[PDB]
């Protein structure tokens, strides 16, 4: 049994245009993150991780994320592979994750320098999950930017208590 927010419509998800995977590339922290599965917890709340995009010769993304947990660095590795317009990305080796039948990234907006949105959409076990991450290149943005991710989610049909903003930390993501 779960109930979930339903995802939307591709059609609510806007595309950056003229998107240039060059300059997407390097290391970006989770400033903000919202999705159908994440919920504001403020007896442990969420820290910030990193995710670090690097492109390949063929033109897709090794993708690295860094979370410090259990007094450790945990880094998760994937491959984004260039989808029907630039952009977009399906997951590579979809296979070796059990249960996993879709997966579709589009980023949103971006400035490449300082912040971007990325919208991802997944059906694992026959449930359909969404979430928009707020990135940075610095731990922190301005007020402008998080209200506009705020408002961004919102549209999604996310409540404000399905909308986390990340804790600044020190550990791994240096
Ligand atoms: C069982 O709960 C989950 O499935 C987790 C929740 O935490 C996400 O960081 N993932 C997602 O909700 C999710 C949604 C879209 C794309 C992804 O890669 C995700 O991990
Ligand atoms: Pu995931």
């Amino acid at each position: 049994t779960s109930d979930l927010i339903p995802a939307p419509p591709l059609s609510k998800v806007p595309l950056q245009q003229n998107f240039q995977d060059n300059q997407f590339q390097g290391k970006w922290y989770v400033v903000g993150l919202a999705g159908n599965a994440i919920l504001r917890e403020d007896k442990d709340p969420q820290k910030m991780y990193a995710t670090i995009y690097e492109l390949k010769e063929d033109k897709s993304y090794n993708v690295t994320s860094v979370l410090f947990r259990k007094k450790k660095c945990d880094y998760w590795i994937r491959t984004f592979v260039p989808g029907s317009q630039p952009g977009e990305f399906t997951l590579g080796n979809i296979k070796s994750y059990p249960g996993l039948t879709s997966y579709l990234v589009r980023v949103v907006s971006t400035n490449y320098n300082q912040h971007a949105m990325v919208f991802f959409k997944k059906v694992s076990q026959n449930r359909e999950y969404f979430k928009i991450t707020l990135y940075g290149r610095t731990k922190e943005l301005t007020s402008e930017l998080k209200e506009n991710f705020i408002r961004f989610s919102k549209s999604l049909g996310l409540p404000e208590n399905h909308i986390v903003f990340p804790v600044p930390i020190d550990q791994c993501i240096d």
